[PDB]
C-alpha cells in the first residue's frame, strides 16, 4: 500500500469508475483531472493497493480536536482481489495515515443495505451507535 | 439577522457550542474559542451566526464528483428559548446560500436516528436519508 502521487490519478480514476459501474452509480466526467488536483493538496489523500484497490480520505477541521476529522469517502477493492485481506490492509493504513495528521475521528458513510461492508467495518472498530441511537446521514444534491 | 462569523466572533460561537453540548449532557472540550478563531480565519469552513442565539458550522472538503467541494453541516443549533420561530430554517437557508457561493455539489448532515424533531426539520427542508432505496448510516471511530 502506498500514498498516491499526482502521477497515480489515472489509476485512482479507473478504480472509482469500476466501483461506481459495479454499483449502478453514476460515473462523473473528469475524475482523473480532479484526482490530480485533489492529490496535490494536503486536505485529502488516496491510498493504493497496487492498482487493484484504493481508499480516498478527506480531512476537515473540527473545534473538538487540534487535528482534523477524517472521512473515508471511498473504499474499494477490485472484485477478483477481494476476500484476501486487501481491504483490511487499506483500512489499517487509513488509520495509520490519519494518525500522522492527528485526526480525532474517522467517519464513514455506509448504505444500510450493504451488510457485508457493514460487517467488515464493525469488525474493524467502527460503530454506528451513539448513546443507543443509530447515526444517520442526510444529504441534498445541489 | 444572520451573518458570517468573523474571527472576533469565535467567543460567541464557542459559547453557543458549549451551551449546545451542555444541553445534551455532552463533554465540552477545552480550547473551543481558540480553535474556532483559527478555523474561521484560515480553513475551508465557516460559521453562520443568528445574533447570539444560534449558529451553523459548515466545513468544505474536496470531491472528485464535481469541481466544487462537498459541504457538511457539522453543527446547527438554536438556543432553546428561541426555537420554533424560524431561526433554524433561516440558518439552513443561509447555509445553502453560502455553500452555493463555493459551488458545493452536495450538503451532508449527520443526524441521530432518535432526534425525530431534527429529522423532520431536515426532511421538511429538502434533505434525504435515502440513497438507492436504502438509508445511509454514519459509522465512526473516535481516536
Ligand atoms: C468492502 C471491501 C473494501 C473489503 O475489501 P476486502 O479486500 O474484500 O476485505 P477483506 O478480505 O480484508 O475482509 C473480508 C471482508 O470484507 C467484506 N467483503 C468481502 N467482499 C465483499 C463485497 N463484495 N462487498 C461488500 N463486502 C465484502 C466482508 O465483510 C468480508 O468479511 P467475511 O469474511 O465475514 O465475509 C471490498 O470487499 C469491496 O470493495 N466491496 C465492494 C465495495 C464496498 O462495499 N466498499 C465499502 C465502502 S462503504
Ligand atoms: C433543530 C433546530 C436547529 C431547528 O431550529 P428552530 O429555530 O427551532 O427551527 P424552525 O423554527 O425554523 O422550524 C421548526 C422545526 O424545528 C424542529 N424543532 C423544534 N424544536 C426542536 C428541538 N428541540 N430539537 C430538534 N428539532 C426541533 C422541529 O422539526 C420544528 O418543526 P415542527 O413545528 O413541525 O415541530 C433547533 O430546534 C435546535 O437547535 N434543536 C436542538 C439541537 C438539534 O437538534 N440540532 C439538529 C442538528 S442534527
Ligand atoms: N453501496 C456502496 C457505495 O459506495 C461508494 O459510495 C460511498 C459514498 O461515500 C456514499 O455516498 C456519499 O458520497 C458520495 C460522493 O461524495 C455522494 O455521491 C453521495 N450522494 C453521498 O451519499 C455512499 N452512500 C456509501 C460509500 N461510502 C460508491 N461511490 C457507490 C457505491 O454504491
Amino acid at each position: 500500500i502506498r500514498v498516491a502521487e499526482v502521477a497515480d490519478a489515472g489509476v485512482v480514476a479507473k478504480l472509482l469508475r469500476d466501483f461506481n459501474t459495479e454499483f449502478d452509480t453514476p460515473v462523473p466526467e473528469g475524475l482523473e483531472e480532479r484526482f490530480a488536483q485533489i492529490i496535490a493538496h494536503d486536505d485529502a489523500f488516496v491510498l493504493l493497493a497496487g492498482d487493484i484497490g484504493f481508499a480516498y480520505v478527506t480531512l476537515r477541521p473540527s473545534p473538538y480536536y487540534d487535528g482534523p476529522v477524517a472521512m473515508l469517502d471511498e473504499l474499494y477493492v477490485a472484485p477478483a482481489h477481494r476476500n484476501r485481506g486487501v481491504g483490511t490492509a487499506l483500512l489499517q493504513r487509513v488509520f495509520e495515515e490519519i494518525r500522522k495528521h492527528s485526526a480525532g475521528e474517522l467517519q464513514i458513510n455506509v448504505d444500510e443495505v450493504d451488510t457485508d461492508a457493514r460487517r467488515f467495518y464493525e469488525r474493524h472498530g467502527l460503530t454506528n451507535i451513539e448513546q443507543g441511537s443509530r447515526m444517520l446521514l442526510y444529504i441534498r444534491e445541489l
